[PDB]
């Protein structure tokens, strides 16, 4: 068939390269996602700014010396090795290692003057269970840290707010110790509200939602090449609506990706719990059927924070949308609920296995 079909979340690959067959199915797919791989350089990024914009002060003990603790997550998981890389990285810390005990002195600017830095420790978090990114290894940590290092801990990183709000859980957390997470999960963009968590990142989900809709409501309205990624995505529409956080367009893999955004105090109204973007608005049009596929019912992510969203947009940009969602092992699951599909006017798709974009296809032609 030669209608829209914007897959998103898990890009049509073999299980490393894009999936450029499923990618070319026709000139209206696409995928929607957002620049993972560059997440740890964004943290990295908001913790060097903000030692930049910091007065000497920040340097507790004045030693010349920024020192920080690492709550690194899980030493084998993809998500924890790049944030930990990514600081390390942007720190001069990095040593080739995302491992703890793997760092090197590095510099930092700040207040216009040039720093040492040094990782006092960095520490894997695991719960006696085995259970990693442990928030209780978290507290118990911080709690040893601050009697162990006192006054040359300047500062606190995490690969995720989990551990983060875990170690401002510590009976001895120094009063105004800046301390980074990762997630941008509710509690923490509250704690960042409240001037105690200093900084977290989000992939903006929001953002993604909005992109899934915008663009197939963009193709389904007439639009053809660049407006279709572009209007209502990075520039206003006809109707004014503009996704507010900054997104990107890799054109070899047709795939719109939604930046990596720090979240501070400068911005942390954005991101709290239930926050909308107020630049997407009622659109007045006629109605288009959707049908969206989710390859797990019961990840967290996808049913917390991804489906509500869709949820909400949908009806703003006249969006009908019918939702069908797998267990999250087998592929069956979701082409078995992948039906009716003459009832729809556009497709978005959801795949538990990357390479089964061929298997959807199928399903198209009938
Ligand atoms: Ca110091």
């Amino acid at each position: 068939r030669d209608k829209p079909l914007v897959f998103f979340n898990r890009q049509p690959s073999d299980p490393g390269k894009v999936d450029m067959a499923a990618m070319n199915w026709n000139d209206k797919t696409y995928y929607v996602g957002f620049d993972a791989k560059f997440g740890g350089s964004i943290q990295g990024k908001m913790i060097l700014d903000f030692l930049a914009s910091s007065e000497s002060s920040v340097d507790r003990n004045g030693d010349g010396i920024i020192g920080y603790v690492l709550c690194i997550g899980d030493v084998g998981h993809n998500d924890s090795k790049v944030r930990t890389e990514g600081i390390r990285r942007a720190l001069g810390t990095w040593t080739g290692s995302s491992d703890p005990g793997q760092a090197k002195e590095g510099q930092a600017v700040v207040g216009g003057k040039s720093y040492k830095v040094v990782e006092l420790e960095g520490k894997a978090m695991t719960g006696t269970d085995g259970s990693t990114w442990n928030t209780n290894s978290a507290t118990e940590s911080m709690g040893s840290w601050v009697a162990k290092f006192a006054d040359k801990i300047d500062l606190v990183i995490s690969n995720n707010d989990g551990m983060a709000m875990g170690c401002l859980q510590a009976s001895n957390y120094p009063r105004g110790l800046p301390i980074f997470g990762y997630d941008a999960n509710a509690d923490a963009v509250e704690s960042v509200g409240k001037g105690e968590l200093t900084g977290t990142v989000s992939q903006n989900v929001d953002a993604q939602a909005v992109a899934v809709l915008q663009i197939i409501r963009n193709l389904l309205d007439g639009s053809s090449g660049e407006d279709v990624v572009a209007n209502g995505i990075s520039r206003p529409d006809a109707h004014g609506n503009k996704i507010s956080a900054p997104v990107q367009y890799w054109e070899d893999v047709k795939a719109i990706m939604a930046d990596n955004s720090e979240v501070t105090s400068a911005n942390w109204k954005e991101y709290t719990r239930g926050a909308r973007d107020a630049g997407v608005r009622q659109v007045s049009a006629p109605t288009k059927k959707v049908l969206l596929t989710v390859h797990n019912a019961s990840n967290d992510f996808l049913a917390s924070a991804y489906l509500p969203a869709l949820k909400h947009y949908a009806p703003l940009l006249n969006v009908d949308l019918t939702v069908v969602q797998g267990d999250g092992q087998n592929e069956l699951s979701c082409l078995d609920k992948f039906t009716n599909l003459d009832m729809f006017d556009a497709f978005a798709v959801n795949m538990v296995k990357t390479n089964s974009g061929a298997d959807y296809t199928d399903k198209l032609k009938y």
